[PDB]
DNA sequence: AAAA
């Protein structure tokens, strides 16, 4: 019996149901754009459970015993079995609002509100937006347009590794005992990503040293001429606050959203223009004692994290977020030195990072 | 808006 929770499923990158899940992901994305949160969640849970299957669906009978497959979802699956296409997902792909929202939000610094504003102004192409003489752009959007082609091309593993080397070299210069871990999609085994994420932590750094590291590292890159964009969010972390109750938990750790200049000579790949590539990089600094909670939250996937927190609350009366694990019955915070200890506290079989592609 |  396949669990309704992604945290009780093993979801690897050999997806045998991409025909179904690509269509369900499009429908979920459209529901997000149309502000239909409920329908979005239902399509995400259905897509997630099919991604966990070790075999492709080839008949409606193959869907028996699978949870999170409501009547609307089963009609979509039936239609794809019929002629290899989803008429519902095809209509979303041809919808003018959907096309414009995908295109506009593909720019770094453009979210749902700005994409909606530009659509209602009559804009449909990035060329018309960039060349407009009346529009005013945020600093984030200016960087998004300046480095657009590099940011929309996928970051691959040789590029992610080259960025890891840069991050580690900069960090150990100021904190030699620091631990730097690549998180997100690449930690889950993905071949590509839209960015490269890292978790930094130091066992001996002070509260002030911990606060200053991201400022020191980004000033070092700024001096080197490698910092193309930088936004540092100061920590709002509270050592003794209960973890978040929210469906989508916020991360309160100090972090930075960057664009780095990655010189082609630093990339050891099988394969050239300007000789460098703009790469989105996120750095997160956390206190040493919370490193396993942060690693778990930043490794993802988003669906795996949502179900982990939902399982903790509904099944174990525990409160989990990126900073801590609190037991409401025992009235104690639970400590962990690894992700394995967090899973053990939750009464879950350990799911490897490459098995969290829910 | 940036974020798994
Ligand atoms: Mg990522
Ligand atoms: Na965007
Ligand atoms: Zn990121």
């Amino acid at each position: 019996k396949i669990s309704q929770y992604a945290c009780q499923r093993r979801t690897t990158l050999n997806n045998y149901n991409q025909l179904f899940t690509d269509a369900l992901d499009i429908l979920a994305e459209n529901d997000e754009l149309r502000e239909n949160e409920g329908s979005c969640l239902a399509f995400m849970r259905a897509s997630s459970v099919l991604k966990s299957l070790p075999f492709p669906i080839t008949s409606m009978k193959d869907t028996e015993g699978i949870p999170c497959l409501g009547d609307k979802v089963k009609s979509i699956i039936e239609g794809i079995i019929e002629d290899g296409e989803s008429s519902e997902a095809k209509a979303v792909l041809n919808d003018e609002r959907y096309k414009s929202f995908k295109l506009f939000t593909s720019v770094f610094g453009v979210g749902l509100k700005t994409a909606e504003k530009w659509f209602r102004m009559g804009f449909r192409t990035l060329s018309k937006i960039q060349s407009d003489k009346s529009l005013r752009f945020t600093q984030m959007q200016k960087a998004g347009f300046l480095y657009y082609e590099d940011l929309v091309s996928c970051v691959n593993r040789p590029e992610a590794e080259a960025v890891s080397m840069l991050v580690k070299e900069a960090v150990v210069t100021f904190l030699p005992d620091a631990l730097v871990t690549m998180t997100g999609g690449f930690r889950r085994g993905k071949m590509t990503g839209h960015d490269v994420d890292f978790l930094i932590t130091s066992p001996e750094a002070t509260e002030d040293e911990e606060q200053q590291l991201l400022h020191k590292v980004t000033d070092f890159w700024k001096q080197q001429g490698l910092l193309l964009y930088c936004d540092i969010l100061e920590s709002t972390f509270e050592k003794f606050k209960q973890p978040s109750r929210k469906v989508d938990a916020l991360d309160h750790f100090q972090k930075c959203f960057l664009i780095l200049k990655l010189d082609h000579g630093r990339v050891h790949s099988e394969k050239e223009g300007k000789g460098w590539k703009a790469i989105r990089v996120d750095l997160v600094m956390c206190p040493y004692d919370r490193r396993a909670f942060a690693l778990l939250g930043w490794t993802g996937s988003r669906q795996f994290e949502r179900d982990l927190r939902r399982y903790a609350t509904h099944e174990r009366k525990m409160m989990l977020d990126n900073h801590a694990l609190y037991d409401r019955t025992k009235r104690v915070f639970l400590e962990a030195e690894s992700e394995e200890e967090i899973f053990a506290h939750l009464g879950l079989d350990y799911i490897e990072p490459w098995e969290r592609n829910a």
